[PDB]
């Protein structure tokens, strides 16, 4: 037989959501220790991944995902990867977004979830350029108070301090050329996106809610880390949550509209692409990824039998 | 903005199995109508189908898939796609074995599951010629014997006769080059691979096992075409199972042991790239897709030197 061709297909996904574009891109995966990161019992813990097929010991392979929104007016880009800050696993959303047929340059807006490595760090070049030099970067206000502080990266362990410099480092070179926004809950960012505050995981975290043609879509962030055991049970938290009470209560607040709104979610740690909806279970909840399609086109003729 | 892209990632994904390469591949969809091809209450149906977020109405869109192995010793595709003996939504199969780095030269077995349009007809390009030139097609005995038989042809039904035609049709140039070869439910035909008989959607039906490194794969066909409904009911049939109850009973027996021994399946139908596990739910069963990872050869080197 020949040769074993190995490469996977890219790292991108389409997707309509009634007149705007959506494409999913695809950073890597980073191996995380179920271990702790984590808050219930190690019997029930190995049960709910084994009934998702996920091997842990060596950790759980875990997706980081950002998401290309162009609706007409903007190229918008939600999140961005981790770039190298979290090794050679990930940051290859810029290459999955030149893939998927888009420029970086044509990147007009960066909405950021919040400052963690694996959203924000994509937001530079290997060589320290900015890698959407056109974008203005909107950061929740609550989220660079805290991170882009000075005395609160000084009061901080030394095991934290590193993600306070990576923010910084992230997102210097746009406010250098006055493209750093931070902005507070009034005014709508964009026609057609709007505010979910859903602080905790981090002190400004932020869900951005897409609406066009009739139809909803929740690009969360980090409401949930592990699919397997947090939609069944929404109390389990996770060691880096920097007030896993708190987020833990958006959590259970997210996970509740959305399965009885019946809205698309775009989830950052969510098996690639990340995109599907959320059912109410007997206890907790499910999660359910889109089926893969084409963009159909012909069926948005709902139009036509209004 | 600039211009939406609008175009679809390429339908192949790439998975390990042992030492084996699995490419699976995307033919496109087709519309199928929730009703007539059932066996339970509308209500119950829809309330099926909406709890997996599955628009029915329009018809439920289903995916048709197709599989590539590289087991080192062949190139076998699984399956074809329908090229487009059921129109321009599908057919994509060989476009998508392009686009993932092959040639369909390089094939040197196709295996078949069974005869219908959209598992066949990909094996002859729209000029005529063998799509897969140097393969030899695999069909399993008491499929060639339904499908291919003349007289069973002449006494069939209107609305199933054109698949008839489409059969003989897709397996004509690799018979004129002695390239199509009947076999039993006995011999192995390739190294890796077994059989596992599975008929009832039609009289020859098969799944294929492959097994590599202690990981094993079930390319299954048709046992089952709505993951939403016949995972959870496998006791609900399909109108075109040629033989219902039949169909029934091998989806019960496969899905039991599917879930049991925690194979892999590799469905034609299921959400591309239909590739996953079976779990035993309370009432009956779920299906667990893959989640998109690159191949893990790390992982896999270091499984191999650590026992
Ligand atoms: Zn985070
Ligand atoms: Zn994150
Ligand atoms: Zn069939
Ligand atoms: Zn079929």
């Amino acid at each position: 037989a020949p040769a074993q061709q190995k490469t996977q297909v890219p790292g991108y996904y389409r997707m309509a959501l009634g007149d705007f574009e959506v494409t999913a891109l695809y950073d890597g995966y980073v191996d995380l220790p179920a271990s702790l990161l984590k808050g219930i019992d190690d019997k029930d813990l190995q049960s709910l991944l084994a009934r998702m097929f996920v091997a842990s010991e060596k950790g759980v392979q875990t997706a980081v995902n950002a998401y290309l929104i162009n609706t007409g007016d903007n190229l918008v880009l939600i999140d961005t990867g981790a770039a190298q800050c979290f090794g050679p696993t990930l940051g290859v959303v810029q290459t999955n977004l030149k893939a998927s047929g888009y420029q970086p340059e044509q990147v007009d807006t960066v909405l950021l979830t919040h400052l963690h490595p694996d959203h924000a760090c994509g937001l530079v070049n290997a060589d320290g350029s900015p890698a959407y030099p056109n974008a203005t970067v909107e950061v929740p206000q609550a989220e660079a108070e805290f991170w882009l502080d000075e005395a609160t990266m000084a009061k901080a362990p030394e095991g934290m301090q590193g993600m306070f410099k990576m923010a910084r480092q992230a997102v210097a070179p746009y406010a250098k050329m006055n493209k750093l926004k931070p902005y507070k809950t009034e005014g709508e960012l964009l026609p057609g996106v709007s505010l979910v505050a859903s602080s905790g995981h981090t002190p400004g975290h932020t869900s951005y809610l897409f609406k066009s043609g009739g139809q909803s879509l929740l690009v969360w962030g980090d409401i949930l880390i592990n699919h397997a055991v947090q939609f069944a049970k929404p109390e389990v938290v996770w060691e880096f949550d920097v007030d896993s009470d708190q987020a833990r209560q958006s959590r259970q607040r997210i996970l509740a509209e959305a399965a009885t709104d019946k809205l698309w979610v775009a989830g950052a740690h969510l098996p690639f692409p990340g995109l599907g909806h959320v059912r109410e279970e007997a206890q907790g909840y499910a999660w359910v990824p889109v089926e893969f399609s084409p963009i159909r086109s012909d069926r948005k003729l709902a139009a036509a039998l209004e």
